């Protein structure tokens, strides 16, 4: 549990940092490196989308499940790994 | 256009083949290596989901867009690249 939170900080990567938002089972981000308005505009928008994967994923068969996800984007990389009782959107990049 | 269709065949990869489904702007798969019932059960289910990315993606800002996507799954890899007037779900795997 505590080690898992430490992993989130490792998501900082190095500097690409497009914005980091940690969200719990509540939907509301328990933490974020964003100013504030970006945090909810993305958190609320991404939160709804992330549940679609687990929902859509389970709809076909319980045999499989969502272990990780990453949407490509011209402006930045989109990736949100849903863990145990917490999940987060990691907006960052390789300065590419 | 014709070269793009040839690329789809290259998606065969080597043998992982979990199922390959080509879908056009119609929603209905213009082609597939699946028996038949799997093709529509996944195509119709995946079709709705794929549009959510472009929809969700554009909802935040037109500056970015979905160039490619890949959902992780315990049973197989999920990936569907939406191209110009056609897009397809490539279900395959590295026999891992």
């Amino acid at each position: 549990m505590a080690e898992v939170e430490e992993t989130l900080k490792r998501l900082q990567s190095q500097k690409g940092v497009q914005g980091i938002i940690v969200v719990n089972t509540e939907g509301i981000p328990i933490k974020s490196t964003m100013d504030n308005p970006t945090t909810t505009q993305y958190a609320s928008l991404m939160h709804s989308f992330i549940l679609k994967a687990r929902s859509t994923v389970r709809d076909i068969d319980p045999q499989n499940d969502l272990t990780f996800l990453r949407i490509r984007s011209k402006k930045n990389e989109i990736m949100v790994a849903p863990d145990k009782d917490y999940f987060l959107i990691v907006i960052q990049n390789p300065t590419e």
